[PDB]
């Protein structure tokens, strides 16, 4: 499960930087090999990027109740429509 085969280093095509499963996501690193006839096989040419090389953005809503940035996950849909969104926690704190 990592006796010595965990020293594999995948070259990044983005920053031409070579790193191990450390700087490589498990999902991306897994693409280094595929399953054939029920046998593990190394991909001929696996194209992957670094964790930082890949994009990462998420929508959020500014709250004036606590003056803290929060995602839309912890924010009700209606709270997003209003002109003054309030965290699902702030609303239960201000008794609205
Ligand atoms: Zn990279
Ligand atoms: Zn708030």
């Amino acid at each position: 499960m990592g006796k010595n085969d965990n020293d594999a280093l995948i070259m990044c095509m983005r920053c031409r930087k070579v790193k191990g499963i450390d700087s490589y996501s498990k999902t991306q690193w897994s693409k280094t090999f595929t399953f054939v006839r029920g046998r593990t096989v190394s991909v001929s040419d696996p194209k992957v990027i670094c964790r930082t090389c890949q994009p990462k953005q998420h929508d959020s809503i500014w709250c004036t109740a606590c003056q803290q940035t929060k995602g839309i996950n912890e924010f009700s849909k209606a709270q997003r429509h209003v002109l003054d969104p309030r965290c699902q926690i702030c609303v239960h704190s201000q008794r609205n």
